[PDB]
């Protein structure tokens, strides 16, 4: 059973822009991805100073970061606080209207697309790299979903019945026919120590048979 959501009209032009815009330092979505992570463990973090049962879905707060050249993907895996299924649908818990107003004006005044994390949007940069990005998220107070979107104006949001997740959310990028160097060790080890080099957390680069 699946739902099909239009994206706002500013974030639907935000995806645009960021798709058709001439801009060949792509290699920030990673960084923007790494960071929401870091983000989304320090929430779970400091729920559980005062409740430690809100890790009884996994104790462990790290990121993983997976390559798979056979399905052309790259998956960033973080046990964080996850999202809701209205979490998903508001735009994956971001103020992300208010958040593209305030890039796109950046953007004539002077900014670039590598600063779009100051503005809260930093998940869209996955568009640089992927032509569909796919959204596996657990939440402890629902249930676990799927958002999908190809951009398109549109995005799909169905319960997941893949392997369970516990607790976070996995960013499954399907990579571009000429993004796949995003796949290849010595480029990903690259742009972590370039760009995430003071992120809290555990940063596992996964290596492939
Ligand atoms: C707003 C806004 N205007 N241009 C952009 C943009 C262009 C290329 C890459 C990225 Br990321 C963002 O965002």
């Amino acid at each position: 059973e699946v739902e099909t959501f239009a994206f706002q009209a500013e974030i639907a032009q935000l995806m645009s822009l960021i798709i058709n815009t001439f801009y060949s330092n792509k290699e920030i979505f990673l960084r923007e991805l790494i960071s929401n992570s870091s983000d989304a463990l320090d929430k779970i973090r400091y729920e559980s100073l005062t409740d430690p049962s809100k890790l009884d879905s996994g104790k462990e707060l790290h990121i993983n970061l997976i390559p798979n050249k056979q399905d052309r993907t790259l998956t960033i895996v973080d046990t964080g606080i996850g999202m809701t299924k209205a979490d998903l649908i508001n735009n994956l818990g971001t103020i992300a209207k208010s958040g593209t107003k305030a890039f796109m004006e950046a953007l004539q005044a002077g900014a670039d697309i590598s600063m779009i994390g100051q503005f809260g949007v930093g998940f869209y940069s996955a568009y640089l790299v992927a032509e569909k990005v796919t959204v596996i998220t657990k939440h402890n107070d629902d249930e676990q979903y799927a958002w999908e979107s190809s951009a398109g104006g549109s995005f799909t949001v169905r319960t997941d019945t893949g392997e369970p997740m516990g607790r976070g959310t996995k960013v499954i990028l399907h990579l571009k026919e000429d993004q796949t160097e995003y796949l290849e060790e010595r480029r990903i080890k690259e742009i972590v120590k370039k760009h995430s080099q003071f992120i809290g957390y555990p940063i596992t680069l996964f290596v492939e048979k």
